[PDB]
């Protein structure tokens, strides 16, 4: 559309992507790769707000990007996730959210967002983009079977809306999560889709903040596919162009220009999974895409890296109180440590496999 978030601003880069980066790549013993690994250090991610513990965080990186900007003459942006709903990924065998809908969890939910609001409220020189809720609408579409998912319908609903709505009022560009091709993509399963994330557009006013939606975010789909992945037969929208090419008009139709960014941090190796559903740790995995607004489609603002390639999505250890067996697939690297903490072989293999090369 005429106002891309990312047109004219400079992204500040993590300094905690950073810092476990540099830490990584001194134990790299190869110099060559390892210096390919250092310069990871230098490619945009985003900064997951996964508790509020993060919070804290969040405020540092806001007031950096707003002194570096001055110190550069540039305009700053900031790349958030927004993931802490009460019982987040309900689907999921084991979830780590801090939250629970039977402890208060909409509210505590409520408060981390007024938390988060205060901060971006502090530094209005600073854009913000945030991606709202991996792994939560999606679960809405297709899992209102899965019965802490049916359970936590409302909750996700209005926790979703109160971030929309209030990040808004800060002016923060978002972009709902909306899951891959393998997902929401299926053809029968667009409508339901787009006929979702309408409805909580409107629920939030129809903000001109509220640009759109975020595909596959830490999986591992192809933009443009050179010819399909064999785990998406059956449905002909096998990479994440098809899928938006797709779902696009219809938001379009209900009124909602719809923009899109694309998830392609771990998507540089292709055919690397048994089945398409196999999410956690894919062994193989490469660095894919940088980031870029370069998009070659009409509905897609960036391609992103929102999943940091290097930190654990599971650990593979089935006494852990969060072990989710998914983790402990033939196709998941393995042994594997708790999710969020960095797992250096699994960022080696990004580093030496990433395509582009780095
Ligand atoms: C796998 O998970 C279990 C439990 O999460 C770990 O075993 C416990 O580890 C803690 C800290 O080392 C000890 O206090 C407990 O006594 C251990 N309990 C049992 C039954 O062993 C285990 O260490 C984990 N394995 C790995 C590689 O992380």
């Amino acid at each position: 559309s005429a106002n891309n978030p990312w047109t004219g601003f400079q992204i500040f880069l993590s300094p905690y992507y950073a810092n476990e980066v540099a830490a990584a790549a001194k134990q790299i013993t190869d110099p060559t790769l390892s210096s390919k690994a250092a310069s990871v250090a230098n490619i945009p991610t985003f900064t997951w707000l996964d508790s509020v513990a993060k919070i804290p965080d969040l405020g540092t990186y806001l007031a950096s990007a707003s002194a570096l900007g001055k110190s550069t003459g540039t305009k700053q942006l900031v790349q958030i996730v927004i993931y802490d709903l009460p019982d987040r990924d309900c689907a999921a065998k084991a979830s780590n959210g801090e939250f629970s809908i039977a402890n208060n969890g909409q509210a505590n939910y409520e408060n981390y967002i007024d938390q988060i609001v205060a901060q971006i409220q502090q530094f209005p020189d600073v854009r913000v983009v945030a991606v709202i809720e991996p792994d939560s609408l999606a679960n809405l579409v297709t899992n209102l079977n899965v019965q802490k998912c049916a359970n936590a319908k409302t909750t996700y609903l209005a926790s979703v809306n109160y971030a929309l709505t209030n990040l808004a009022k800060v002016g923060v560009y978002m972009y709902m999560d909306a899951g891959h091709a393998g997902w929401l993509g299926w053809p029968a399963n667009l409508s339901p889709a787009a006929q979702l994330f309408t409805q909580v557009w409107q629920n939030a006013g129809k903000s001109p903040f509220i640009k759109g939606l975020a595909t596959n975010v830490a999986n591992y789909n192809a933009l443009q596919a050179a010819s399909p992945d064999p785990i998406t037969q059956g449905n002909p929208n096998y990479d994440e162009i098809h899928y938006i090419n797709a779902l696009a008009p219809l938001l379009q139709q209900a009124g909602w220009d719809a923009t899109f960014i694309v998830d392609q941090g771990r998507s540089g190796v292709q055919n690397i999974r048994q089945q398409w559903g196999d999410w956690c740790n894919i062994k193989g995995a490469g660095f894919g895409t940088r980031p870029t607004t370069n998009t070659g489609s009409q509905f897609i603002d960036s391609i992103v890296w929102v999943k940091p390639g290097g930190e654990s999505c599971g650990t593979s250890n089935s006494s852990s109180p969060r072990y989710d067996s998914t983790c402990s697939l033939p196709d998941a690297a393995q042994p594997a440590p708790e999710a969020g903490t960095w797992f250096q072989a699994y960022f080696q293999t990004l580093v030496s496999a990433a395509n582009p090369p780095l």
